[PDB]
């Protein structure tokens, strides 16, 4: 037993991370087959970022203006191109450790593992969720751009995020691996800001189910609630309303624990109205909302990769 | 910015995980050079586990009683021996994916990454801290024995934990890779339980520094204190004592915030004596003690402070 914020094994992704240098700027890139992907602002100087013309900036670059290092090995760049907000560098060597992979655009509420990298070298791995306001609450310092986020779907690495910048309020913005931003953000210096965030209700309920599975159930009560009555309480605490799709997604966890979903909702409602009374749930002194129902089943059943 | 519980990348350790089978039992082993390490209770039966004579049980077993599988490859066992509570199986093949490594024994308060494995294959990776009562609070299911904990420094893996069992309160017990149990737990069926735990003071201070760096500053007061006075407070509230070495290790965090270490101690003292008044710190309604000073420096200092 036990339940932890668990990242995917990162080995398959570590073998893909390289260092990309253009001018004075060094960041991270993703080496798959004979292409290296990285944020296109690597070609900008601090002056360009106020109002860049990326096409014009890229026409002035040559292949030899890009220095790509896989560990200590220099990779010869032989072509460069733009796709949306991503730069694609074609190299003369196919990554021999390219895993089975695909590129996926995820939705708010879905989780993934982030491999935080600096200078092409992986430093740490942690779980994140795509927030309702299309940001992520990660941990990133200068030099982290190009760090990627991913899931493992059976035998396939599903890349879903590449880091591009931190917004002034401390949250992080990036693109899918097609180069399109999540949310309304742009890779230039403007007056952009994230909208107000909300708590992912269905994920909190899944984590409460995880607690019951692992023998932590002090928060269960004898009350009932309707869906409509729960949602009015939820919306007052800046939780997102629970839809019938959300209720259905929690079916399997409800069946395994024997706790009806609306009975869990009545327990959550009292946690919101009265606090946790100095108690923890699964070691946490807060209501965790970055486990999906699928994350719970994956961890509690010991799926391997 | 941002502050998250972060594990080390697991790849160097994934390439070392194998499946070990003895009789009807299957668990995980660690394959380094030509040796496989795993918990010695793999040789036991349910009845043995009441009063196991491991020396006699090991003599009974022969090399061919152990099946070791690395992916789809069977490794031939050519010798076996015991070191404390770990079994060492000599195999006829050295692991080609052996990283640079060492075996280390950690102290309470130190953190490490755990790669939870089943049947020789990885499920996921998360961070753990050695509690003062020599347990850890992990995520381990049936079949997880032999999963290892580790730290990585540049290219060197320091293995510090091997998983052996779960205790009655849902916490976890294991050994270092020399087979020496953390704490007084034993690999036999016994009415054992984790003692009362305490809070790791230097880690709480590291975490309060991380909060300040990430803009959560309401708990800071105008007071200072001394190491001696603060340790009287720590003792009353079931906190570990704080040493001068701890003060030195917190230096980089004091420099990035401009808050002296003993000034932070006085702010923690006020939280312990007066409570948090329902406020959160980094989202948490209770003080967190599973981040070391090194863990916070790794996420917050960058090139500016060392
Ligand atoms: O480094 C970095 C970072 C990330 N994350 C977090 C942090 Br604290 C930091 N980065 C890099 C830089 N960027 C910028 C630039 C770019 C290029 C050039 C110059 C500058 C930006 C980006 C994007 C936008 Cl939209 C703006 C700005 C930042 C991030
Ligand atoms: O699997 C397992 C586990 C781990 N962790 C968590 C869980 Br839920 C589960 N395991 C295996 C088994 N074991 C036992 C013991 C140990 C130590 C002490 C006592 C008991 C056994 C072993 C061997 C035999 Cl033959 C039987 C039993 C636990 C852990």
């Amino acid at each position: 037993s036990g339940f932890r914020k668990m990242a995917f094994p990162s080995g398959k992704v570590e073998g893909c991370m390289v260092q990309v240098t253009c001018g004075t700027t060094t960041l991270n890139g993703l080496w798959l087959d004979d292409v290296v992907y990285c944020p296109r602002h690597v070609i900008c100087t601090s002056e360009d970022m106020l109002n860049p013309n990326y096409e014009d900036l890229l026409i002035r670059k040559s292949n030899h203006n890009f220095l790509v290092q896989a560990g200590n090995v220099q990779l010869r760049v032989i072509g460069h191109s733009m796709q949306n907000c991503v730069l694609k560098l074609k190299v003369d060597t196919a990554n021999p450790k390219t895993p089975k992979y695909k590129f996926v655009r995820i939705q708010p509420g879905q989780t993934f593992s982030v491999l935080a990298c600096y200078n092409g070298s992986p430093s740490g791995v942690y779980q994140c969720a795509m927030r309702p306001n299309f940001t992520i609450k990660g941990s990133f310092l200068n030099g982290s751009c190009g760090s990627v986020g991913f899931n493992i779907d059976y035998d396939c690495v599903s890349f879903c995020y590449m880091h591009h910048m931190e917004l002034p309020t401390g949250v992080h913005a990036g693109t899918d691996l097609e180069g399109n931003f999540y949310g309304p953000f742009v890779d230039r210096q403007t007056a952009q800001a994230a909208g107000t965030d909300t708590t992912i209700t269905v994920n909190v309920l899944a984590w409460l189910y995880a607690a019951v599975i692992n023998g932590d159930r002090w928060f269960l009560n004898r009350f009932t609630t309707t869906l409509n009555d729960f949602n009015l309480v939820a919306m007052k605490y800046n939780y997102e309303p629970l839809t019938q799709d959300h209720v259905d997604i929690l079916g399997p966890l409800s069946a395994q624990t024997g706790i009806a979903v609306l009975d869990m909702c009545a327990s959550l409602k009292e946690l919101l109205q009265n606090g946790m009374n100095g108690r923890t749930i699964l070691g946490s002194a807060l209501l965790e909302d970055e486990f999906t129902p699928f994350d719970v089943v994956r961890q509690c059943s010991g799926v391997t990769f």
